[PDB]
């Protein structure tokens, strides 16, 4: 058991009872202290109170709770990130109702294939996504009502989340009289999230462990809830859902920017008196160089996290230094995971390591090809247990259990070592996965995409390392016999076939085979890539 790292017990304990009833608790007593602020968008200096977010999301609750939804239903939320987006989540949390947030990125087929999983009962969209939302509803008969998120007032004769509620409350209604429902909180579902695409299901159990993870003074941060953090990660995804919803149960004030802006990045840190900025790695080498930086009094921003992406530890440590921090505090998981299981404990900073086990997990380091487990310093695939690791994937059980196995190890396609101090590292990625600019890239899309040519007669994708956007989707291309084809061809061929993500901006490679085995090699198409530029 010596080459199985295991958390520490708790320095926050598990608390009673559903996320729901855990998120609820806590927000009611936030709700009762005055100009404590929930929200904050940045961009238009508009602030949301914990009073009148705790409100709207209780009025939300029981409207849903009288249109008849319950613990047999879903719901989707489908919206860029706002001050609105936590509205529904909580209220569906409050009552059971397992919330599937989309992409608002998605095309039609994404998302129709999203929900077609999800089947939700109801679902939650901004003004941008409507159209979407629509023609999907076509051929998704089992929604039965669209309500719009960013609508005060009704809109093209749709609900907005206001009229929604008033119109299914009963008059004189309190909202600090409501109770949230109770539920067995291991097999009542909280979230269904995207796993490209696939649902995953991770119960109420999951999000109470997160929770404790969020409060703790070791692995996440110390409860004073007067603290402000910036955060600019999306909603929709685990690592945005989950951080948010910590910070919520924490009582701070969420700042959020939805688009980078380096005048902007800066002047928030110091108008907002922000105490913490949870990042992505590809914002460091902006914030390593921009000589603006230097005069903001930035004397309350103690801590700076990063996650869902490889940070460069010479980057890490340029911009830890810059500001004065122990260092750059990190997280590392999948969103079968629910969240974080590796991260950075406060006062344990070892520059390059994204960081040790949570607690109530363990990780092991199994031999590429044997399955064995390793030992200290070598390299292998990672794999993790523990009560976040999700229910399984929604009616998918055979990718359930090709990913998670009979003990419950979940294998994360991800390479990595332990050292002596039980500090991890990821060092290289054994699945195909590509992250431009945090969006998740399936190669397997634009390998099909590029077989359909008639001028290629096979192709491996995976990722291009790049400083400021992580990875650029690009290809090795092996041309059909005396057919001709150049770099700039193949490219707006496929850009005219995908979204923006998915743009194969990281360009072409010529070869006379795709790395293959019994299977695509991603770690040698990458290395093909790279020997190039
Ligand atoms: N820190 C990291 N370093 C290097 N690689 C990282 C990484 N995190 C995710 N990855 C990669 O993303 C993959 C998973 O992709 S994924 O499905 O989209 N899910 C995620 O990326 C994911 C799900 S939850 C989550 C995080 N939560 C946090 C909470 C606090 C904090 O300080 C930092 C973090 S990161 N991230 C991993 O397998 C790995 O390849």
């Amino acid at each position: 058991a010596k080459n199985i790292k295991k958390g520490p017990a708790p320095f926050y304990p598990l608390e009673d009872g559903t996320a729901g009833e855990q998120l609820h608790k806590a927000m009611k007593r936030y709700a009762l202290v005055p100009g404590t602020i929930a929200f904050t968008d940045a961009h238009i200096e508009v602030n949301i109170t914990y009073a009148e977010y705790f409100e709207m999301s209780v009025r939300l609750a029981e409207a849903m709770k009288r249109y008849g939804l319950n613990t047999n239903h879903r719901i989707v939320v489908s919206s860029e990130n706002s001050l609105q987006f936590f509205m529904p989540v909580l209220g569906a949390l409050f009552i059971g109702v397992a919330v599937a947030p989309a992409n608002d990125c998605y095309n039609e087929r994404e998302l129709l294939n999203s929900m077609n999983i999800s089947q939700p009962t109801v679902v939650f969209v901004s003004k941008k996504g409507l159209q979407k939302i629509l023609n999907v509803q076509k051929k998704l008969p089992i929604i039965q009502k669209i309500i719009i998120m960013d609508s005060k007032t009704d809109y093209q004769g749709f609900q907005s989340m206001y009229t929604f509620v008033t119109s299914h409350l009963p008059p004189g209604f309190n909202e600090y009289d409501f109770v949230p429902e109770s539920f067995d909180r291991d097999k009542t579902i909280a979230l269904i999230m995207n796993s490209s695409p696939k649902g995953v299901a991770l119960p109420h159990r999951a999000l109470a462990v997160r929770f404790s993870h969020a409060r703790d003074p070791i692995f996440g941060n110390q409860i004073a809830p007067d603290t402000a953090i910036l955060s600019v990660v999306p909603f929709h995804h685990g690592f945005g859902m989950f951080t948010t919803l910590g910070y919520l149960i924490s009582g701070f004030r969420v700042v959020l920017m939805y688009r980078f802006e380096e005048e902007l990045f800066l002047r928030s840190l110091q108008d907002y008196k922000i105490q913490s900025a949870l990042l992505v790695p590809t914002l460091f080498s902006f914030l390593a160089k921009s000589t603006l930086i230097d005069k903001y009094d930035l004397s309350n921003l103690h801590e700076i996290a990063s996650g869902g992406a490889p940070l460069s530890k010479e980057v890490g440590e340029a911009v830890a230094k810059r500001f004065h921090l122990p260092g750059i505090r990190q997280g590392y998981g999948l969103t079968e995971t629910t969240s974080a299981i590796l991260i950075t404990p406060k006062g344990d900073d070892k520059p390059g390591a994204v960081g040790k086990v949570v607690p109530f997990f363990e990780a092991k380091v199994v031999d590429l090809d044997t399955g064995k487990t390793l030992g200290v310093n070598q390299r292998g695939e990672l794999s993790v247990r523990g009560p976040m690791i999700m229910s399984g994937y929604v009616n998918n059980p055979e990718a359930t259990n090709a990913l998670i196995d009979k003990d419950g190890w979940l294998h994360s396609g991800d390479i990595a070592y332990w050292d002596e101090d039980e500090h991890f590292f990821i060092v290289d990625r054994l699945k195909s996965l590509i992250k431009y600019k945090g969006c998740q890239v399936a190669p397997a899309e634009l390998e099909s995409i590029l077989l359909q040519h008639p001028n290629i007669f096979d192709a491996g994708v995976a990722g291009l390392p790049d400083d400021d956007a992580g990875e650029l989707p690009a290809a090795v291309v092996v041309l059909e016999h005396g057919k001709t084809m150049t770099e700039k061809e193949i490219v707006d061929y496929v850009a005219s076939q995908v979204t923006t993500a998915k743009k194969l901006r990281g360009g072409v490679v010529f070869v006379d085979e795709v790395p293959k085995g019994l299977k695509l090699d991603a770690r040698k198409i990458r290395e093909i890539l790279i020997k190039a530029k």
